[PDB]
């Protein structure tokens, strides 16, 4: 069902989450970890204090789908074990902020055909599959967007509920 998923959404902020490769969001995925530049670190360590939830929703560039979403359950935190990112063509690992630590809440794909319906005011009411990494989502928007997702029957969400 999606009423415990509705409750996680509930008052949440969310923020697409643009990755060059499949293979950072398979990492993220394997080790519920997320990494950025400090620009979006800053933004994401903000929301994470104000808000009862922190929704990071994934697309891989040019696959045209989303990979999945997963909620903040930390601030951003440095020293850990060295995450073995791919890094885009300019960027090298002293770049990156501090490393997230998510939840997954689905981690099924949605093709950005299903969500052509769903603007984003906060990005000029474009379509919410267009934006940069880290562009915000609008609160209605956000949480159509993830309720489109399949339902991944593998997560329970009585785990992160209680984090909240
Ligand atoms: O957020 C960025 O722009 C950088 C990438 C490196 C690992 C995953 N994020």
């Amino acid at each position: 069902g999606t009423s415990k998923l509705k409750y996680v959404l509930q008052d949440a902020r969310f923020f697409l989450i643009k990755s060059n490769n499949h293979e950072n969001v398979s990492l993220a995925k394997a080790k519920g970890v997320w990494s950025t530049l400090p620009v979006n670190e800053k933004k994401l360590n903000l929301a994470f204090r104000s808000a009862r939830s922190v929704i990071l929703i994934f697309s891989v560039r040019e696959s045209g789908k989303f990979q999945g979403f997963a909620r903040l359950s930390s601030e951003s935190h440095h020293g850990g074990s060295p995450i073995h990112w791919v890094l885009p063509a300019g960027m090298s690992a002293k770049m990156l902020g501090g490393v997230f630590k998510i939840d997954w809440i689905c981690r099924r794909e949605l093709p950005f055909t299903k969500s052509a319906h769903l603007t984003n005011p906060w990005n000029e009411h474009k379509p919410v599959k267009i934006g940069r990494d880290g562009q915000e989502i609008e609160l209605e928007c956000g949480t159509q967007l993830c309720l489109l997702f399949p339902p991944d029957e593998s997560i329970d969400l009585y785990q992160v509920i209680h984090k909240m």
